């Protein structure tokens, strides 16, 4: 296990963070995959977990989106994680959720709840995203306003950028929206898609396998539920060995907080 320094630590909300470290030299990944990372308890033990890496494969060092979980063994301890601090990471990158996974197409759909949009964070910023794709369209459910921050200046970084904020518009589409607090868009991912308000939103035409592709990140019932509705538009499943229309990976183990 290698360990690195965190070189930058960025509250959100009582129970999202955000955090960059060095990255090891010898980590080689491709957007959007995770990594295990951890610390070690009072014993010297090792608390290890899954991770999305959240910065791009070009980016000099690893950013992660992270959660805090009331009493869980790792992020009870990580949420204290200071600047000068070190975390242990496994340098060994794995995931559902890559570019090769996809036959190439015109609009790429990132679908993510709370901090599964960790991986797209990752992505949104790989090059490879906007060349074998013409459009990304950033799909983001939170329960509240203050949720979406981290992604939401995430992308206003991107769309705003002198350098290439101009040639993102157009071909980065944000689309956040809350289940509780009032908002100027609301409502779940599944329900936006099979209602078609997220098309008519956008203005563009309906979900279909020739031109469009998916990316889903969200607790497992999440996943399930999006496979469904994907499949209701006719895209299929696909993988490294075998690209398709879509691939899924869980955001997290269990019911989420
Ligand atoms: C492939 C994969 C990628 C992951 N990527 C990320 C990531 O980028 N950022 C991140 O914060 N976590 C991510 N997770 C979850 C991560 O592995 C840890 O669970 C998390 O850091 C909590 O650890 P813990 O020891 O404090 O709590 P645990 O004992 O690990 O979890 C207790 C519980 O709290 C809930 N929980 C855990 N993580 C989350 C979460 N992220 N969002 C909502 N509820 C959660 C679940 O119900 C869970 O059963 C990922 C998990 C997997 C399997
Ligand atoms: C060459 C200018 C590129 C501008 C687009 C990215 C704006 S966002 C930018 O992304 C970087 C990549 O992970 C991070 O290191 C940085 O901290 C973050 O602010
Ligand atoms: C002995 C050198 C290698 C140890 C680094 C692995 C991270 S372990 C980690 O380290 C942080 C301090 O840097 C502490 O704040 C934290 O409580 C501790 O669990
Ligand atoms: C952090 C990176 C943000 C992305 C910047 C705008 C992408 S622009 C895009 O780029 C592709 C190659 O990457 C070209 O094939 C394509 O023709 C061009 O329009």
């Amino acid at each position: 296990p290698d360990a690195q320094t965190v070189t930058s630590v960025r509250h959100w909300t009582d129970t999202l963070f955000s955090f960059r470290v060095t990255r090891p030299q010898t980590l080689r990944f491709r957007s959007g995959e995770f990594v295990m990372i951890g610390l070690l308890d009072d014993n010297g033990k090792p608390i290890m977990r899954a991770y999305s890496i959240a910065s791009p494969a070009w980016d000099e060092e690893l950013e992660f989106y992270s959660i805090k979980v009331p009493d869980g063994p790792l992020t009870s301890r990580l949420q204290h994680i200071k600047v000068g601090e070190q975390i242990i990471l496994r340098p060994k990158p794995v995931g559902t959720l890559v570019i090769d996974a996809l036959l190439p197409g015109k609009r790429l759909w990132f679908l993510a709840t709370g901090t599964g949009i960790a991986p797209f964070a990752s992505l949104m910023r790989e090059p490879e995203a906007y060349e074998k794709f013409d459009e990304v369209i950033m799909m983001h459910a939170c329960r509240t306003v203050a949720e979406l921050e981290y992604g939401r200046q995430l992308v206003e970084a991107l769309q705003e950028d002198p350098l290439i904020g101009e040639l993102v518009e157009g071909k980065l589409k944000y689309y956040p929206t809350t289940t509780r607090e009032e908002f100027h868009h609301m409502g779940r991912i599944t329900d936006n898609l099979a209602s078609g308000k997220v098309f008519e939103d956008l203005g563009i035409a309906p979900m279909n396998p020739e031109t469009d592709r998916a990316m889903v990140c969200g607790s497992l019932a999440f996943n399930v539920d999006v496979m469904k509705v994907l499949e209701s538009y006719g895209l299929r499943e696909g993988a490294n060995s075998e690209p398709r229309e879509f691939v899924v990976e869980k955001a997290f183990v269990g019911e989420g907080i």
